[PDB]
């Protein structure tokens, strides 16, 4: 489920039931964000109680693609615990845009485009 609000892409990742699902999502997302112009991307991982090695590298990839695309990208709903695994796993949470939740995510992206 990849929706669009005021030109921003919104994704919520839910607990999954296969790995092939995370690849389909990654492939569909990148297909969308390189297709028609968007102003930004928020992905919410608050549903994930633990972050698999699989989802980790996917976020690293999307984050890395969004930069190469010049697409604002904020990650939201990160608990203190899954935050430490992500950074160890190599996602630089400090140098990137994160927000408490989806509303704060949208706001943050909107705020930087008023600069």
């Amino acid at each position: 489920p990849i929706l669009k609000v005021d030109d921003y892409w919104v994704v919520a990742i839910e607990e999954t039931l296969h790995d092939q699902s995370v690849i389909q999502f990654k492939e569909e997302l990148l297909h969308n964000i390189t297709g028609v112009a968007g102003k930004g991307l928020v992905i919410d991982i608050s549903a994930l109680e633990v972050v698999d090695s699989f989802v980790t590298r996917v976020l690293i990839e999307i984050s890395r693609l969004a930069e190469l695309l010049g697409l604002p990208f904020v990650l939201t709903g990160i608990k203190p615990a899954v935050a430490i695994t992500l950074t160890e796993m190599g996602l630089d949470l400090r140098g990137m845009a994160t927000a408490l939740n989806l509303q704060k995510g949208l706001d943050k992206l909107k705020n930087l485009a008023r600069m």
